[PDB]
């Protein structure tokens, strides 16, 4: 199921949506995965996440151009890290429009990342302000509060049972949260279970560092999330 292309990792996870999985040398913890999806919405195609790197992103475009042969009509990221924003550019290069939470844009220049080109706001319980996100077609932006960044978003995929944690999310064998330099360790229990609850029809959970899981993942990292209050 592992589709390889170049350096990335492609599988598809239902008919319309696929994962793509790029690596990056971090020295002394190995080449990490970090994990995006792909999904056709009827004559076109929507992007989640970037990969590590400008040229790990442009092969996504290749890839699509190479599997599916639709244009690419926009991409939203998750968060101000180089995981999910490190490729910026070349969607650009592309003439992708891209979205990402208002934060993470303000974010991105400090962060080393170069911002999207547009920004996403939310209403107070975390669900996407319909303006912002025009024509996201069935991604279902959600904001579930701070967690791992302050800036963290999630998306669901309408008509499937997937919906993707980023890195909010750990699976359910995770040994612990990770780095918390950036995380708000007071209210990411909160945020993981609102992500929970967003999306209480999605069974297949997908997230940045680890392959899809089930919905333990959401409990096991509220729980891990809880140790921290
Ligand atoms: C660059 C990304 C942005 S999320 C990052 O910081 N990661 C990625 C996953 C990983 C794996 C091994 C060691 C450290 C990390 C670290 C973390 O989450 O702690
Ligand atoms: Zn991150
Ligand atoms: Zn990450």
């Amino acid at each position: 199921g592992d589709q390889r292309f170049g350096d990335l990792v492609f599988r598809q996870l239902a008919p319309n949506v696929w994962q793509h999985t790029s690596y990056l040398d971090m020295p002394g913890f190995g080449a990490v995965a970090s994990n995006g999806l792909i999904v056709r919405d009827g004559g076109r195609v929507l992007v989640v996440d970037t990969a590590w790197t400008d040229d790990q992103t442009a092969q996504i475009l290749n890839w699509i151009k190479q599997e599916i042969n639709l244009p690419v009509a926009l991409a939203v990221v998750t968060h101000a890290h180089q995981d999910k924003m490190g490729g910026m550019d070349a969607l650009h290069a592309a003439g992708i429009a891209t979205y990402a939470n208002a934060l993470s844009n303000q974010l991105a220049p400090q962060e080393g990342m170069v911002a999207a080109q547009h920004s996403l706001t939310f209403a107070a319980n975390g669900w996407v302000e319909p303006a912002t996100a025009p024509n996201f077609g069935p991604l279902k932006v959600f904001y579930p509060g701070p967690g791992h960044t302050s800036d963290n978003i999630t998306v669901g995929i309408d008509g499937t049972d997937i919906a993707f944690g980023g890195c909010l999310i750990k699976d359910s064998k995770a040994k612990s949260l990770g780095n918390l330099g950036d995380a708000d360790t007071e209210h990411y229990a909160a945020s993981a279970r609102a992500f929970g609850a967003a999306f209480p029809k999605a069974s297949m959970i997908v997230m940045s560092h680890s392959a899809p899981d089930s919905r333990a993942a959401i409990t096991h990292t509220a729980r891990m999330a809880d140790k921290l209050r």
